[PDB]
């Protein structure tokens, strides 16, 4: 019944993006988020410079109509210091500071040489190829906004400054844990009617990649201490406490009578597949997020709803979820009205270049697989039905938490 | 002169992936190479489960047609064993073990309870509603293959069949180091004509990001014993050797007689933009590589020549590289024939719901924003002119590495 987008909201809207920072040298802040506004400690370039190779002049002996001579040079590093002969020019080299007085820098692709002057051509308009002091980075002008994600592109413009350390936020904290007495561990020999908890790692691993901090309690004993210790913990250390799968997300039991005493929990039917039930509220001094058992649901949930929340508890002001984009379907799809369906596609370019999608397959949660065929995910309106090979459909490719 | 296409072949063609292993648990993963194929130990599913919440019921007991008290029940860890006797029905949760006997499983919308047992609404076809053990992975097949990065798509499947560890190709060694008495630290205060050193940064950020073991031997004194010595430690403990700049790609020096002189190094000139100089080689015991000292060079430089090279080295077997699509521009690109231009763009979603590219702005690489602002490469075909809005080209988004 409830939408993804009215969850989202609701989401969002009670969360408050963390604070508390620390300043870290350049080589350890990929992916992390700008405390506060950098601000250029000087300019760039320091002052006026030639756009290319060729020649300096002024104005005035470019109305002479007639050869101009070489009066001096300047290059890299080694500027022309020196008088500047009226009706002569300068030979000049990009990235070299212009001459005291320059009006104009003329490429000399545009200007015929001679052995005895130099011949111009096309009328030189004032400060044509001339970069200004300041002109691409301005001392006390800000550079890159707090909320900013540090990447490849903006770390190395930060050194360009001469800046070692940024204020960052400090990392999400997140705790992480499943229940039931069905789950058995890794290696572990299987029970009568077990399985091997999988919710857990794949939440751990995720959570790793988009930079949080993770507590791992493991799997908790089906017992109404061992659950509440579980909680209390958890909540002491972590912005987020997150359910891989047992403690209840709707049905009735002792999972969801702890629940209910420690905090404020909405339990959520959202109008999605595969999944629907999430758990959502606070607890004494953390969020808490509750997934469904199934491995098809609790991953999609998590990604579609925890990884947005994550997003802007870290402080970043980019929405971090992929984008999505208007494909064709080369695939008949199954899709039933009444739930946006989150399908797993293959985006692939066809003979003409264009991009199509094909089904991985079978979209029952029953297996994991998907997610490993697909690189994408056909987010099927919710009041679509079935979709037939050639029409229009909207693609979400996969970020890197998959490949 | 040369051409993309031909250095990477050239590159790639020389190269043997790694084989030395490690065996890790699962959490510890990520973005890891398998080293040998993944085979099930177990048959999944593994044993007859309930698609649904419903009943286990037989064909006989639905067919006489009057309710069917329920004689039990059988919850994820709690498989029924009872008696189940004739005329009756046994409660079952979804993923619960079938009872023994049962024939099919009907779902609750089928149902309409009674006061003397349940009712079977709708029809009940054999076998309906039973996964079956072992219907998606039989024991002894091969689940992953060699050579497969691990994700969150593989590793929860992984653990889902009860294996804890796997052997993964050990990370890729890559050393680094620039030179150059213009070059200065951060925070260390600029010289005369010095410049702060910033390539480095990028590609320490870049290696790490890939998943390599980065040994980080900072900036070498312009000293030809200083050179060697940096040369012939990175060598001995490391599959690849970059420097980021000041080392020759071409331009004659000592650095370049240093390299002649401790290995085969192949001096290349690529048609490309940005860029043109690259030094490939082999070394001792490992791979050098040689980057231009332009900050845009660099970075174009190793993100389309090194990092497919790395990915091999790997063990990986899919083309670390992101795939291109075919999109129209919104703006007028310059473009000169004779290269191929890896120019910087924006993709989005226009009016129409479909995608389009606008150039990031000037193209020059005197600036380093052009990779902050993007989120894509405009790959403009060697040969092509000038591209007019509305045309059509191939665009490359960017992948983690810058956003």
């Amino acid at each position: 019944l409830m939408s993804l987008d009215t969850a989202l909201n609701e989401m969002l809207s009670r969360v408050t993006p963390l604070t508390a920072q620390e300043t870290l040298p350049l080589v350890q802040c990929f992916g992390r988020i700008l405390a506060s506004d950098v601000v250029s400690p000087l300019d760039v370039p320091g002052f006026d410079n030639s756009a290319m190779d060729g020649y300096a002049v002024r104005l005035a002996d470019i109305a002479s109509g007639q050869p101009l001579p070489v009066a001096g040079k300047s290059f890299a590093g080694q500027p022309y210091h020196g008088e500047w002969p009226a009706g002569t020019c300068i030979r000049i080299m990009t990235g070299a500071p212009v001459p005291e007085g320059c009006e104009a820098v003329v490429m000399q692709e545009q200007t015929e040489q001679m052995d005895n002057g130099v011949r111009f051509t096309a009328e030189v308009r004032s400060g044509q190829n001339i970069r200004r002091r300041g002109e691409d980075i301005s001392a006390g002008a800000v550079v890159f906004p707090a909320g900013t994600r540090l990447t490849t592109a903006e770390l190395p413009v930060i050194a360009s400054l001469g800046i070692a350390e940024v204020p960052v936020i400090r990392k999400v904290r997140v705790a992480l844990f499943s229940t039931g007495d069905e789950l058995q561990l890794p290696g572990q020999p299987l029970g009568d009617g077990q399985i091997y908890d999988t919710n857990r790692l794949a939440v751990h691993l995720m959570l790793e990649q988009l930079g949080c901090e993770v507590i791992n309690l493991g799997i908790i004993r089906d017992d109404p201490h061992a659950l509440r210790a579980a909680f209390i913990e958890a909540d002491s250390q972590a912005d987020v406490v997150i359910s891989s799968g047992g403690v209840s997300v709707g049905e009735a039991d002792y999972t969801k009578t702890i629940l209910e005493e420690l905090g404020e929990i909405a339990f959520w039917k959202l109008a999605i597949k595969p999944g629907k039930p999430f758990a959502f509220g606070k607890l004494s001094n953390s969020w808490f997020c509750g997934l469904p058992g199934n491995p098809v649901s609790a991953t999609l949930t998590f990604y579609q709803l925890v990884q947005p929340l994550l997003a802007k508890l870290s402080g970043n002001t980019a929405s971090g979820l992929p984008a999505r984009q208007r494909v064709r379907t080369a695939s008949r799809l199954k899709k039933t009205p009444g739930r946006l369906d989150f399908q797993r596609g293959v985006l692939q370019r066809n003979a003409d270049g264009e991009l199509e999608v094909t089904t991985t397959g079978h979209q029952g949660s029953h297996i994991f697989s998907s997610f490993s065929l697909g690189n994408c995910f056909i987010v099927l309106e919710r009041d679509r039905g079935n979709v037939e090979v050639g029409e229009w459909v909207e693609v979400e490719p996969f970020n890197a938490l998959f490949g």
